[PDB]
């Protein structure tokens, strides 16, 4: 019977490195046609293929780990490895190895990368249709307290974003007074009092309470009828 | 009147390297390019912050570019840079630089932006990743029910599909390989089949040990890709 035994996980500080091991028994890594694969699963999420190494020493990798992870094997110890550099919280996951369909799996080893959580901005609506002269109201919800550290931008196709409002409610010079911003707790609102033709565009909120700076997904303000 | 002028984008092979430049005129960058920020926008998608030169010699980066991208500036040339290694198709985007306000912590907003430079990273001949779309995302059923789970590949993957079961705290378990072949030891009530782009996993009479999550997985091309999963749950557990 085949057994795969993983080790090497644990707590690692961001920017650090780890080497995971996958020790095989009941079969030999050097045998023609055998490969070992690494797959990971972030907490509460699905499965992500990372890398595969074959008897012939040929290997394949996933894009999300290009340049940072290296798969290898030691036939002498019948063990495969995953070297992981420049780790971040996005690499927190249970890491599995499997023999190759993937029939036999290791038990998993948890890698936790940490020293807070990224701030998520939930912008609504995704899109809206309106007419010239309408009042337009766009909102953003921060996943945690960000004080008043929120900006609003406008973007038109093919152009860079344009700053409208900073620090929740301060109108930047040159921006028309029909634009205003407010907040109530973690709920932020951009209001266009009377929509003008030049205001059809996409709008984004952006928090700067902490790094990473994060944007809402955008709201497209479109002409009624398309 | 200020202008930020970007250059350095173009077509890149997987694993390639670029250096984007952001040349300022009409004002002077402050020490070390403090406040210069890079933001990117993938085709049809939103804005993503990448990096800011910030105070106390602490450059700030998005996790997904840490160890690959480097931000720096040459104030004597009034130019800032984003150097990018280990590029992949996921990095295809218009890349913007901007100057964030630096005088008050109440305001780090970006008023002045470059025009953008397009970075297109090819797949080196591999084409686009195959997306597996699995449905339902969850379903509730009773012991004895017939359970039907489907997966759709974004392109033709022939018969190269496997089905896995996973229970909390355990590794995935292979149920079916090559679309319809049952693995030794899997109960007879499990079966898999194919039509065209769409694959089906069927449990003919749901048993208590079958409440679990199920995943499809294609191996037509690397990268191997999985469906998002289907959680099979007990009726009345909500």
């Amino acid at each position: 019977e085949v057994q795969l035994v993983e080790s090497g996980g644990g707590l690692v500080q961001p920017g650090g490195s780890l080497r995971l091991s996958c020790a095989a028994s009941g079969f030999s890594l050097s045998t023609s046609g055998i490969g070992v694969t690494w797959v990971r699963q972030a907490p509460g999420k699905g499965l992500e293929w990372l890398a595969t190494i074959w008897w012939d020493d040929d290997n394949r990798y996933a894009d999300s780990v290009k340049g940072r992870f290296t798969i290898s094997a030691d036939t002498s110890k019948n063990t495969a490895y995953l070297q992981m550099n420049s780790l971040t919280a996005e690499d927190t996951a249970v890491y599995y190895c499997a023999q190759s369909a993937m029939d036999h799996w290791g038990q998993g080893t948890l890698v936790t990368v940490s020293s807070g959580s990224d701030i998520q901005m939930t912008q609504s609506p995704s899109s809206l249709s309106a007419s010239v002269g309408d009042r337009v109201t766009i909102t953003c919800r921060a996943s945690q307290d960000i004080s008043s550290y929120l900006n609003w931008y406008q973007q038109k196709p093919g152009k860079a974003p344009k700053l409208l409002i900073y620090y929740t409610s301060s109108l930047h010079s040159g921006v028309p007074s029909r634009f205003s911003g407010s907040r109530s707790g973690t709920d932020f609102t951009l209001t266009i009092s009377s929509l003008q033709p030049e205001d059809f565009a996409t709008y984004y909120c952006q928090q700067y309470s902490k790094f990473p700076w994060t944007f809402g997904q955008g709201t497209k303000v479109e002409i009624k009828g398309s």
